[PDB]
Order: structure tokens, then sequence, then C-alpha cells
């Protein structure tokens, strides 16, 4: 029967907070049919699985087990969450590179298993690693898709929603560039319900300019935030990662702000970088190009000339 | 306990097509906790609860009966569906037995009978809710999603005015993902202006094609009806097109029409005051004009 | 990629009250991305697509579409719904045999399209209609299933679930046999949280027999009750399909009471009938043989006894 | 309006891995419109109300903050998973807030804490609910739907007692699709009465095994909770193993121990008294005893 691909994989490589909250995040969406999960560290993988497991009968069922490379043979999705950590000292460029060793010791055997289905790359530095991925699997570049700014939209979104009490979903507005101290807001084109963020603060004085800068500049420096308050930020991402991952296997075209592959969007080549894209489940389909102001394009040009330096250092 | 107060009632008035259908929808997605179904017919409203009531086990219970007016004394929401003397003869019935929620009107004209329901019941103007173009709204995303192949939750755009043919597309403000009509256009040329003049008739004339096919609309409505619905019993703040009264917006006062409105669970909380162009505003006073005549 | 698979598409053939209810249960619970609607009625599966598809922006996105029995190609699903209704006077054989004159005119180009997923049946009546499609189809009798007593079992525990105040998903208890007039009640195994029926009457004696019997010859008669009261019955059906449906496309191995071929349980052979089946992306996996009371056995007796004997006939 | 109780507040109090886990879930589900998180340790509840917010725009908009206990003051649902003086510092302030809603506990050993809960607040004995068994059941259930390949959902099987060491399985009623464990077990000679026995045990030290493997167990008994939680605040009258008061039940008196029970937004509506065999009536005894006694 056809119906007997009816049966969705998601292959999970990290189970730090971020990977198990993912694995949570989908158990408790019903998103996908099987998780396998695989991590250097196996007794913490078992214990996820189990513990992870005993959600399920408030839920749909799947089947989630401590896993393998070779386990994504048949796998629909393979979700890369955990990059190592920059050390006091290191340089941008040696974080890149370590990683790319682990990363290849990941992707190598994935690729070998036979597995034939989409990358969705969350370890940092994100773009970076999404290019990464790319060129070590050898697969189409829209099928390796990174998180890219999907989360700092959404904290974006969620500070104007807060700011003006009205539902995040009602408010659009992004953040792009490379996911990290050089992602810009764009405000020429951020709105509440259709009305712009310029055209709400004219009929709103009292929110003064003041405030919009800082609240950008209190999204960007949010993980640093989390992290200086609880250790480590994880609910954020893994929220995004699943509805990422629904967007791919439900076959939305929704579109997402994510990591995807410049081939002449805002004047740029040959790197991976957030910007909205229409996401289903053959990966990226359209590239949205959103016409920014020349501020707005100078910070897109900045954020991907120093990514695409460390780039092509690295390779 | 003030958890007595977690049960969610709704009240229906009108088990038609349309009425019958966001009952279902109610079902399906199992919003609220108790859904009484009032109309004339009474043997039809029995056997659409009970038949409504047999999907029960396949999703969250509920109470769901045939229904009287008495019955809205505690509900949160009475929605109307079932048409000028009519009304009167529902709504003070309604308002009698004490009730003391939030009026959905859905019945047509739907902009004229949501005003005539916030004079006829007495209550605040932003209990009185209208669905107003909110279909007509998802009629128009779910055409330009078809047109550029994207989800329609990723289509932002809006009909506005009074629901009915004086209605307006703003284009000025709708967006692909943010990117703007106007944007994506140039960027995909193919994209014909005479197709987005089109794609607008095609919307103000879909009920009419609709019926022409199957005889009556009902499922974007039932639809629309449980998402206003879910908005106001969830609390959201949701922004919705609805049928929402003019206290300088537009520079109109003192008609119920079509904009964009912040609801949640005490109504109508902010009426967004979308910046027209010359051209839309004039239609949105045009669309007023003739309504207020009325 | 393998995730171009993750598109589930169903046809659905009938656009009567049951075949369009069960499409908006589709769509509103967002449960496969494309139906493609069948009925000699064109302009009438126009007119259902293009309503349904104005609801589509408050869910989650599909294709639906007025469709033909070759868009059954690649389809996950094919489900059919609306049986040619017995006229006064006709005999039950008769009821049979022009229903599958019809029911060969579909599933004899649904076959030809290269059709290769599962038949849920739902048309009356149903049982036999099952076992038709089956013989028609040529396909193997696990992927050819019917409604069965879905529906008068969720009827059954409603009715229950209401004269107990809890709710029906913590009732269980089967109607069994024939859907029809000779389907009884498995009240030996009928239970609320764990506790049967008999221990329930047992600590509360209010509860008489002559209101449990009544309450099942109530459900027996309840789409008499319906059609009487407002023509036809519908949401009840659309929703168990719905449920179906699910069970089937997110691989649930759910237990379901359904039409299922007899190959020995119950002393039964060669017949499709209700009973108690685990159901997932392959159609149906085990069937669930209920330890029948005497009394409970020879109801299934006479009710298989008399389908056979029109399923002889009819063949 | 009377509307303007549509919104439904939790406060939860203790944000380790139990507490953040039951908010991500509740976030996930879209269960509560508002969620106060309490502990000693403020940073921390900062940093999860804030990680948790990131979430919001994926789901249905809520309030989530690092909260007190004088915010319980109009709360629906005071959720303890923070331990026998330590609760008295966390009841009485609650209580002292004007807190009138029901009362979740989780805190281990929960079936003691529960009592204690209810001892020390005045509330109503309905209206203090301990998650009890209800990890265990589910535990026990997926175990089952393991070995025979069948969705959980149709798995019907109960752990009782206090939740802990002397808790039992209740075979005599356990069930796949109403088809009872021994009558599987006939048609399906492959399973051996050693496998069910040590299913059983296996199900009994599995917090000890998730320990071992992780560090700590929180998914389980967060999913536990929300799904408690959407009980009460959906007014299901939903059938669950909780931990409840005992008057006369199993022939018990006057403690809090693990039994299916109906649940609505009013907390306990009925005790189910599952007619235990003999042997499972005297793990019953022996399981309450050494609880009563401490």
């Amino acid at each position: 029967s056809i119906t007997d691909k009816d049966h969705q994989k998601v292959i999970l490589v990290g189970d730090g907070a971020v990977g198990s909250s993912y694995a949570y995040a989908m158990v408790l969406q019903g998103i996908a049919q099987e998780i396998g999960i695989v991590d250097i560290f196996k007794d913490k993988t078992k214990g996820d699985a189990i513990d992870l497991e005993d959600a399920l009968p408030f839920t749909s069922p799947k089947k989630i087990y401590s896993a393998e490379y070779s386990d994504a043979k048949d796998a629909d999705l393979v979700v890369i969450t955990a990059g190592a950590p920059q050390k006091p000292g290191e340089t941008r460029l040696d974080l890149v590179n370590k990683n790319l060793k682990i990363l290849k010791s990941i992707v190598d055997p994935i690729v070998d298993s036979g597995f034939n289905g989409i990358f969705l790359v969350a370890a940092n530095p994100v773009d970076i690693l999404t290019y990464a991925t790319w060129k070590l699997s050898g697969f189409p570049k829209n099928r390796v898709v990174g998180s890219g700014t999907s989360l700092d939209t959404a904290r974006f979104r969620q500070s104007i929603a807060k700011m003006v009490n009205v539902d995040a979903r009602s408010v659009h507005a992004y953040i792009m560039g490379e996911h990290g101290d050089t992602e810009f807001p764009v405000w020429s084109h951020a709105n509440i319900g259709g009305v712009t963020i310029a055209e709400w603060v004219k009929a709103h004085p009292e929110i003064k300019e003041d405030k919009l800068v800082k609240m950008f500049e209190d999204v960007r420096n949010k993980a640093y935030e989390i992290i200086k308050l609880k250790g480590a930020t994880f609910y954020g991402i893994a929220t995004a990662l699943a509805r990422i991952s629904k967007a791919i296997l439900n076959d939305e075209n929704a579109v997402l702000p994510l990591s995807v592959y410049m081939d002449g969007q805002y004047g740029l080549n040959d790197i991976y970088i957030g910007t909205p894209a229409v996401i289903n489940r053959n990966g990226i389909q359209n590239i949205l190009e959103i016409p920014l102001t020349d501020h707005e394009e100078e910070s897109m040009q900045k954020s991907a000339s120093q990514l695409k330096k460390v780039l092509t250092d690295a390779f």
C-alpha cells in the first residue's frame, strides 16, 4: 500500500536541553510518529526516551528510542542541535573549525545510512553550520534548512505584542541577517494586524523611538539575559524547531524566517542567512526578498559580509 | 469555588445550515462546554442536538440540547444566525432572561442587524459584535494563497466596509509574509493587475457563486464564527475584521461597519484604524453612507 | 527527497450530507493535505469545495477540489459514502444489487487509476458494501475497511455517559454485529473507567435493568429517530469517519469497532462484520475477539447468518 | 459582563524540572491564559518565564511571569511541585491571599502532602487533589501498549494505592480495547505470566531507572499534571487515577490515596471504587495502613 509511507520519522542529534525540549514539544503536539534520539551520552538518551514515552498515553502514539546514525536511513527529518560551545578566549574561526569536525562525524554516517530527507540545523553558530551541513552532506540547497532568526523573530513579535496588548499571532515583524550580534529588525515592514509600526506610533505617540530601539536591543541580547538568569535557553528554540518541523511534515507552504541559501537576494551569494521563506514537505520553496530601506539593507550587507569572511576562512 | 465558573456556555439562535455547521465546528474544535440551540423548528433542533452529541465521544465533552431563550440567563455568548422584526422577537426575550454576555451577530444584513441588536439589547457597544467582513477577508486571503501557493495563514489582507456589494479590498496594506502585494507583483510580474481586480470581484460575488452551485453557503461563515467565538472564550486579544461601532474612525460615526479590531473575553478592545489611501477611504465613505442612510 | 511523500491525499466519493460533513471535519481537524470530492452532481461538488476552502485560513492548509476517479491514482485513502437508498417495498437483496452496480462503477475506475491505498466504506448497507468493495477491488482484506458499528458504539458510549455524568471518553462499551437492526450491545465487557456496567449497577441500584435495555433499543433506533426529526443523519458518521481516517493517516494502532473480515473469529467466516480491531497506516492489523457470553455470541451468530445469506444470494 | 471570568489563571509553586516542564506543557497545549511561577530562586523563575514567553507566538497567547504567593488571590488552580515544613510556608500565604480554587499537589510523597495540604488549607476534601498514581498508571498503560503494539489510549489499566513502593497493579480490571489482560493472554500465549510480573516491577521502579539514566524524571509527571489541569479547566468529568480522600471506599478512612475518580471544574465529583480481588484488596489495605501510620 502507498499508505505504508504514512509514518513520519525524525532523528534528533543532540540531547541537551534544546534537543530534549524539542522532543517533548513534538510529543505534546502530536508531530511525527517516531523519534530516535542520538547523542554521545547514551545513558541520557535512554533516560530521556523513557521519560518521554510516559507522556504518550495523554497524547498521540509514537515510537521513541535512543538511536544511532544508521537509524536515519528512512527518516524524513534529521534535526541537528548540539553545537560545541565557544570557550573563553577562543576565536570565532576556532569555534567554527571544532564544530566542523564534529559536524562531519554526524553528517557523513547519516548520509551513508541512505538518509534522503531534510536536514534541520539549530546548532550554533547556526547559519555557518547550515552552510557546513550543505557542503558536507552534498544535499540540494533547499533541503538543508537552519532555524536562523525564527526565534529572534518570535522574541521580537512577543515583545511588540506585550507593549500593545495584542496576541503575537497578530503581530508581524522580522529579525533578519545572521542569527547573533549582527542581526537587525525589519521595522519598515513590521506591523500589527496590517498597521505598520510607523503608522501605530503616529496613532499612539506615547510610544517613543527610544523604547523601540531598546526593544530591539533587548531582543538581540535576550539569550544572554536568559543564560544569566537560568543558565541556558531552550523553550524558545525547541518550539520554533517543532513549528518548522510541522511546516515540513504537514506540507504547509508556510512563511518562516529561516536560514536559506542566497542566490542574489539582498545582493548576497553563496551563504546561508536569515530571511523569510516558504517551506513545505520538499524544503525551501520561495525565498522572500523583503525590499529593505537603505539602513536595513546596509545592516544585511554588514551581517552577511562578516559571516562570509568567516566561511571563506573556514573552508 | 471560583472554578465553578470554568464552564463556558453558548446559546445559538437559528439552526439552519449556518447555525448547525457552527455548532459542529464548536464540537470538533472543543470550544465551550455547553451549546443550547434555539429555533422555531423544535423537532429539527432536537434532531441536530442528538446527531451532534454522537460526535462527542471523539472529541471533548459538552452539554448540547434544544434550548429556549430563557436558557440564555447564564450564557457567555449568544450567536444570532436566524430579518428585522424577527430580531426584536429574539433579543427581547434573551435580554429578559438575564443574559449578560456578548452578542455575536451573523444574520444578514449583518452590519445593520449588529447595530439593531445593539439598539434593541441596550448592551454596551463593545459587547455587540458582528461577523462583518471576517468571511470576505478569509475568502480574500485564500484566493491570494491559491494564486501564490502559500498557506493563507501567511497572507494578510482585508476586505472592509459593509459586508455586501459595497465592501472593498485594502490592497495598500495587503501582504504575503510582510511583502506587500505591490512589492510581490514587482518581483513576480506574471501576476497582472487585471487578475487582482478579478480576484476581488470574485471574492465579492463568492456567496452568489456558491449559492448557484450548491444552494447555500455555510462552511465559511460557520468557521469564522467559531474562530471569533474562540477569540472571546480564550481571551486572545486577536485582531479580526468585525462589525464594530464607529466613534470617529475613518471619519465615521454611529454605525457598525467592518474593520479590523482587537477582541477578547470582554468583547471589542481596540478598533484598528488602517490608514487608507484616498481611493480606499472613498470606498469606506461610500459603503458607510449608503449603510447609514438605510 | 523521501519527504515528497509527506502529503496525504483523500478522495471522497459521494458528496451528500455525510460526505460533505466528513470533508468539513477533516478541514477543521487539520487531517490530510488534499481532498478531492467526487460525485455525479458536479456543480454540488464545486460548490462544496469552494465553501470549504473559505474555512482554510482559520485552520491548516489543504488542496480541495471537485475531482474524478482518475485523481485517486496517488491517493492514500478512498472514502465511499453515498449508498442508493432503499425504496418503499424494495427487498434487501434488491437494495444490495442496485448498490453493487453503482459500486462497481466507482471501484473499477478507482482501481484502474492505479490507486493503491485503503478503501474506507461508509455507504449503506455498510458491511455488505465493504465486502463488495473487497470483491470488486481485488485488494487485500485488511485494506478494505467499513465504518461498521463505530457510530452505534459512539451513540452507546454517549448514552451511558449522559446517564452517569462522565466524559464518554471514559466510557468503554461496544455495539457489534452487522450495523443495522441485528446489532447488539456487549454489556459483558462494557465499563466506565474500568468498572463494568454490572458492577456499576450493583453500586447504584437506582439504575434499573429496564432502563439499560431501553438505552440499547434507543441506540439501535437512533438513526430512525434523527431522520424522523431532521430528515437525515450526518454529524455522527462524519465524525467517526474522520476519526478512522486519523487512525490510518497518523499510524495510530488504535482500537476501533470496524467492519472487518472474519477468518474464524466468533465462529464466523467470509463476511465483513463489526468488531473491535487495531488499525494503522496499513489498515487492519489485529481483529479483537471479545469473549462473548452465550446470549451475546448467539446475537453475533444471528446477525452474521442473515448477513451471510444476503451476500450469498447477491454474489 | 459575565465573560470577564473567561480567563483561567494558574499559579505554579516550584520551578524545578517538573514545574518548568509543566508550564511548557500548558503553553504548548494552550491550556489556561495566565501562569505565574513562584519559587525561592527568583532569577530562575524570571529566566523561565521569559524563555517560555518566546514560545507564545507559535501557540495561543498567555500572560506568564515570575510570581509571589499573593498572586494566587484570583487563581483557578495552585499547582504544588516544590518536604513538610516547606509546605506550610506555601499553603498559608496562598490561603491568606484569598485563593479560592483547587489545589493540585505533585510534590513527593504526594499522598501524604495532599492530605497535608488539605489539613493546612482548610479547603474542602474535593478541592485538594494529588497526582497520586496518574503517572504510574500512564507508565503501566504505555508498557502494555508497547508489549502489544496498540495505542496506549486504547489500553486501560490502573496502578493504585499510595504512589511509591506499596502501589499495586489492578490486573483484574486491566484491558486492551475491552479485552481483559487474562483474556488477551489466553488468545496470545507467547505473553508469559512472568513478563507481566516484570512489567509491573519495572513500572514501580521506573523513576529510579530514569534517575539513574539522566538524573531526574519530569516529562511524565508534567504531562499528567497538564492533563489533570485540562480536566478541571475544561470541566470534563474525566476519570483519572488521583489522590483522593477516603470516606469508606475500599474499607478505608481519613487518608488520601490513589484510585480512579471523576474530576471536573469543581474538583473531585465521584470516587470510583473498583471491586478488587482479595489479593488486590489486601494490597490496597497494606498500602493504606503503612501510609496511615506515617
